[PDB]
């Protein structure tokens, strides 16, 4: 069964934006979006539809890129470290509900090196 999605606004949370999190959306976030591994992570999992009733009794922090998409389009997020840190959910949970060798795992290891050579190197204030 599946629990709501996370938050992609919150009015008690200050917004923010900067040129690295304009950077996050526009390059990172989107080119990312068009990887052939990408669609497994555009979306909240669906725990009903993919029969995966254990997914969120594993999962206690839930994240995806769909997610991350909205924030970024929201100004949801302070810095980039705190979106960064949401892509880092996301690939973590994926290693932890599978195991090494999954064809899924092995498609978070892709997209992570990519995400960590898009986030190498950023733009500056
Ligand atoms: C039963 N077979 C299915 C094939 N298989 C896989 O390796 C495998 C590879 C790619 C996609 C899937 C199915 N799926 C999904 C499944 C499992 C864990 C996870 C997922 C996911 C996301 C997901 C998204 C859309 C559709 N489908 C999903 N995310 C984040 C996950 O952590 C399974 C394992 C054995």
């Amino acid at each position: 069964m599946n629990p709501p999605p996370p938050e992609t606004s919150n009015p008690n949370k200050p917004k923010r934006q900067t040129n690295q999190l304009q950077y996050l959306l526009r390059v990172v976030l989107k080119t990312l979006w068009k990887h052939q591994f990408a669609w497994p992570f555009q979306q909240p999992v669906d725990a009903v539809k993919l029969n995966l009733p254990d997914y969120y009794k594993i999962i206690k922090t839930p994240m995806d890129m769909g997610t991350i998409k909205k924030r970024l389009e929201n100004n949801y997020y302070w810095n980039a470290q705190e979106c960064i840190q949401d892509f880092n959910t996301m690939f973590t949970n994926c290693y932890i509900y599978n195991k090494p060798g999954d064809d899924i795992v092995l498609m978070a290891e892709a997209l992570e090196k990519l995400f960590l050579q898009k986030i190498n190197e950023l733009p500056t204030e």
